Order: C-alpha cells, then structure tokens, then sequence
C-alpha cells in the first residue's frame, strides 16, 4: 500500500470531486454542468465590442408606476450601500467581460440597471428581474425596523452577498432550482460553497464556514458563479494579469480577498488573468488543505471548502500556516510553503520549489514524472531526521535499494550531499541503469529520511 501521508494527500485532492455520481441522493454536477443549470433561463444582455457595457443608476426618486408595484415606501441608496455595491458590480465586472458604469440610460451602452430600496416587507428581503424581462436591471431592496440586513452591507455579511446575488440575477444567472429545502434541489453542489446563487447552506454540502449565532458569507462570485457568468459573457482575462497574492499580504486589492487577522473566515474563489500568483495563509494558526489544481477547492483558516480557484486559473504558489497541513500543487512549477506545524507538502508535476518551514515535514511524490533528473524537485529547508521524502506512492511500499551507484536494477537508490549544503536523491525506479527521479535539498538528506 501506501503511507498515510500519501493517501491523505490523495483523500484531499479527491474531497470535493464532482460528477457521474450521486450525493445527498441527488446528482454531482460539475462545474460545468452547474454552469448551465445557473443559465437555463437563457436571458443575457447582449452585445459586438466583445463586452457588455451596462450603466446603472441608484434611483433618487421611485420610477413611473412606482406605487403599483406594493412596495410601500422608496428611499434612495444610502452611500453605504452605494459603495458596497460598487463593490459588488467590480467583482462580477473582474470575472467577466462585462462593465458597470454609474450614469443614466445611454444610447451607447447594452443595458441599464437600478438599485432601490423599499419599505414594505411583502416586497421580500430583495429581489431583481432577469435581463430579458420589462423590468430587465433592476434590483430591490428592503429595508424598514423589522429588515436591517440591507441596511449595512459590508464583506463577508449577507447583506453584501445579497447585493452581489441580486446583480448576479440581472445579469442573467438563475437560482440553482425553481417551503422548499436543500430536499428539492435538482444537484448536490446548490448550496454557497458553490455559489452565492443558492438559497442553501454551505452545511448541506459538509463544509463548515463558521457557528451558530455568526453570518459568514461569500461577498464576491463563487466557483461555479464565474463559470456560469464566464459562460454568458466571457471571462474578463484583463483582471490581475501580472503576479498577484491573494490572502494575507495580499495584492489583489479586493476586500474579499484580503485576510489580515488569523480570525478572517474567507470565503472565496479566486479568478486571475494570468501571472505568477501565490496563495498566501500564513496568517492562520489552523490545519489547513491547500489544493492549486484549477476548479478545486482547499479548506482555510480553520474552515473547510470555503476557497476555490476559479475553472482556467493556474495559481502556483502556495503558503500554508502554522497549522499542520497539506498543500498540494498542479503541473506547473509550484513553490509551496509549509509554514511551522507538521505539513504534508505533495508537488506534483514540473519542477517545484519546496519549503518544509519549521516543524517535521513530509514531502510526498505520487508519481515518477513527479520529480525527474530533467526537472528535478527542490527542497529548500530538508532537515534530516525530521522530515521525510515519501515515495510510497510509487514503490507501494516495496522499499529501495540504497547503494553509492546504479547496478541496473530497478529499485536502487542513490542519497548524495555535497558539503554547499546540497543533497539529493535520485532513484532508478525503471531499472535502466541510471537515474529517473531525482529530488535535489539543501541541508542533508539520510537514507532514514525516505520512506519507500
Ligand atoms: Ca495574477
Ligand atoms: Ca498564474
Ligand atoms: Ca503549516
Ligand atoms: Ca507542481
Ligand atoms: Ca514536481
Ligand atoms: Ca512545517
């Protein structure tokens, strides 16, 4: 078999697999396929300029018919909530080619939108119409003594996501289903770790994103939000082309995906254009699961499935926290940072730049291609007789055998050092003489501090 730190690292990296199988008893859609149940109202703006081109207002005086509609009193936005859902627009408007522009109706643009609010609860907490309906842009909002949710909208509460959900609705995404439950959803994933068009707690799903008795919501786009809004108007790859770190010391200036204090709960999905970009939580105390495959999602400061990278994102590094955890790479050269604590650090293809951090850590390969004599792994802080080089993955626990110069026989391994502090390993796992995996350290590696 395998060690236990290759099959949690194979667990993880299969935790959140969607499709071709039932869950809940009910169908696992992939992205994708979620993508389309978002959009099946078929109602989008339309361009072309290759971009949608929206003005919005935030009405100052209820519209021609107003009162009919039974929503009691009309008051303007407050500048709280203007900012908030400038906030809102920007992070649909990062995703997608899709632009938002406060101004009246114009002759040059593809659509308009209003923002308002009521006073009458028989209106709902809001609401907004699709972009094929007579009252395509608008949304709603209520707000009186019994309903304070809109009032104060701000990052990560629900009155920010309300916001955000309602523009997501004008432009075209539907619910994820048509008193109901997470019972009557048509696939698993309806709920808002998905995205923040479900009406269903993340609980539904398994995740957990904080307690009783505390709000904890995504404020911008989700996962299969980007997808289904990417889908109707194309993804924006202009946004933050260049490098960029998302978490703490974060660079994406998005309230959303700043993380400043080991308390943060993120709850996000990261979409970039392109750039050398990092994941950085070394901020947080708590065991977490960082995964860089594209679409997937990872478990972050002390909660589980609450960040994703968005479906065509290719994020490379990654740098976990104080707790123990796992981090796991894709193809591309990753630098991945353990961070103190015990990690369980799985590069994956190309040649990664791995650093253990303080503690005892284990850097796990599953594959041959993994690490190869052509691009070979790195591992930047090895400490002998604490961490370890796993390979059980690939010899399934057959052990190896160590000797100072391939015999041609598979199996034969070589631990070299170099006393510019530099080890390494290499394996002839083929048996053709010579060497085809190769994993190169600073600091000394024993023939103890393999498992194989
Ligand atoms: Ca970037
Ligand atoms: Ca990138
Ligand atoms: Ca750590
Ligand atoms: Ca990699
Ligand atoms: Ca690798
Ligand atoms: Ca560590």
């Amino acid at each position: 078999g395998t060690s236990s730190a290759f099959t949690q690292i194979d667990n993880f990296s299969h935790f959140y697999d969607r499709g071709d199988h039932l869950v809940n008893g009910k169908p696992s859609f992939t992205v994708d396929q979620v993508a389309d149940q978002l959009t099946r109202s078929g109602a989008s703006w339309h361009d072309n300029d290759g971009v949608i081109n929206l003005t919005y207002t935030f009405l100052t005086a209820p519209p021609v018919g107003y009162a009919s509609r039974g929503l009691g009193t009309f008051s303007q936005f407050s500048a709280l909530q203007k900012e908030q859902a400038k906030l809102s627009l920007e992070s649909w408007a990062d995703v997608a080619k899709v632009t938002f522009t406060e101004g009246p109706a114009a002759r040059g643009d593809d659509g308009h939108m209003t923002f308002a609010n009521f006073s009458a609860s028989n209106g709902g907490a809001a609401f907004a119409y699709l972009p094929n309906s007579s009252r395509k842009g608008e949304s709603w909002y209520l707000i009186n003594k019994d309903y304070q949710v809109n009032k104060t909208p701000g990052e990560g509460n629900y009155g920010r996501q309300t916001l955000t959900h309602e523009i997501g609705h004008t432009l075209g995404l539907s619910h994820p289903g048509d008193n109901p439950t997470y019972r009557d959803a048509v696939y698993a994933e309806d709920t808002r770790a998905y995205s923040v068009m479900s009406y269903w707690s993340e609980k539904n799903t398994g995740q957990v994103f904080t307690k009783t008795g505390e709000g904890a919501y995504a404020s911008a786009p989700l996962l299969d939000d980007i997808a289904a809004v990417q889908k109707l108007y194309g993804a924006n790859l202009e946004t933050r082309a260049d490098d960029t770190v998302y978490g703490f010391n974060s660079t994406a200036d998005r309230d959303f995906y700043s993380a400043t204090s080991s308390t943060d709960k993120l709850i996000f999905s990261v979409w970039d254009g392109g750039g050398n970009d990092t994941l950085d939580f070394s901020g947080f105390s708590q065991n977490q699961k960082i995964n860089l495959t594209a679409g997937s999602f990872s478990d972050v400061g002390g909660m589980t499935g609450n960040v994703s990278i968005a479906q065509g994102v290719t994020i490379e590094n990654a740098i976990g926290g104080s707790g123990n955890d796992l981090l796991i790479g894709n193809d591309a050269a990753n630098v991945l940072k353990g961070g103190a604590g015990n990690d369980i650090i799985y590069g994956g293809g190309g040649a990664d730049v791995l650093w253990g951090g303080t503690g005892s850590d284990t850097f796990v390969f599953g594959a041959v291609s993994d690490s190869t004599p052509k691009a070979a792994d790195i591992i930047k802080d090895f400490q002998s007789g604490f961490d370890k080089i796993d390979l059980t993955a690939i010899t399934k626990l057959g052990g190896l055998n160590f000797v100072d110069a391939f015999t041609g026989h598979a199996g034969d391994a070589i631990v070299s050092y170099h006393q510019s502090n530099a080890g390494s390993l290499q394996v002839d796992f083929s048996g053709q003489g010579v060497a085809d995996f190769l994993v190169t350290t600073v600091g000394q590696v024993a023939t103890y501090d393999i498992v194989a």
